[PDB]
């Protein structure tokens, strides 16, 4: 039964499993990029050694010359900078800086490996239900930019106004469900816990892929 074949299961929730970290704050630097990576990789790190790590988003700041630190970047490249690297540091050992400064990658504080990574299909929501039942958390990109999704508090997050031709925002899918008939992402942000609800947000699933949540979405292979 391949990720892409057999019964998914009709909601998942990593949170419940031991899979997330707790929520971050990327604060004043365009960094959501390198929060979403850090978050698909703790996922695989979890499942793949039983231990739940903070890992250094600054490594990946730092580091990913061609993304652009503060000012943007894609997982993908985040994701091979780590394989290339043949590490990343935890955040113990690179601390958040919220600012990109020189590269300080250090092999002694290395806590993750990558052997490279895949893209859902773009704006393919069933394709993205199945990778995240199968792999665990996946990396996505959405248009955070509405008023009603910045002032979020709680209920399954629609906006017709939401362009899912503008990605300005990364984030973390860690399950998705079904709430008061309403079907959902779960979304993990980097705007800290007071944000949202305790830091998430519940997305609509299902509604002509909402925000975009499908159009630029991976998962590192560990
Ligand atoms: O197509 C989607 O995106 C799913 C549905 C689905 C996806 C993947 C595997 C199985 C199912 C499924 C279908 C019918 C009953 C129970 C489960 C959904 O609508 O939530």
């Amino acid at each position: 039964i391949p990720e892409w074949e057999g019964r998914a299961p009709d909601s998942v929730d990593y949170r419940k499993k031991g899979y997330v970290t707790p929520v971050k704050n990327q604060g004043q630097c365009g960094s959501s990029w390198a929060f979403s990576s850090v978050g698909a990789l703790e996922g695989q790190l979890k499942k793949k050694t039983g231990k739940l790590l903070n890992l250094s988003p600054q490594n990946l700041v730092d580091c990913v010359s061609e993304n652009d630190g503060c000012g943007g970047g894609y997982m993908t490249n985040a994701f091979q900078y780590v394989q290339k690297n043949r590490g990343i540091d935890s955040e113990d050992a690179y601390p958040y800086v919220g600012q990109e400064e020189s590269c300080m990658y250090n092999p002694t504080g290395k806590a993750a490996k990558c052997r490279g990574y895949r893209e859902i299909p773009e704006g393919n929501e069933k394709a993205l239900k199945r990778a995240v039942a199968r792999v665990g958390p996946v990396s996505v990109a959405i248009d955070a930019s509405l008023t009603s999704f910045q002032f979020y508090s709680k209920g399954v997050y629609y906006d017709e106004s939401c362009n899912s031709d503008n990605l300005n925002h990364a984030v973390l899918a860690v399950g998705y469900g079904i709430q008061k008939g309403n079907k959902h992402w779960i979304i993990k942000n980097s705007w800290g816990e007071n944000w949202g609800n305790k830091g998430y947000i519940l997305m609509a699933r299902n509604k002509n892929n909402a925000c975009g949540i499908a159009n630029l979405a991976s998962f590192p292979k560990m």
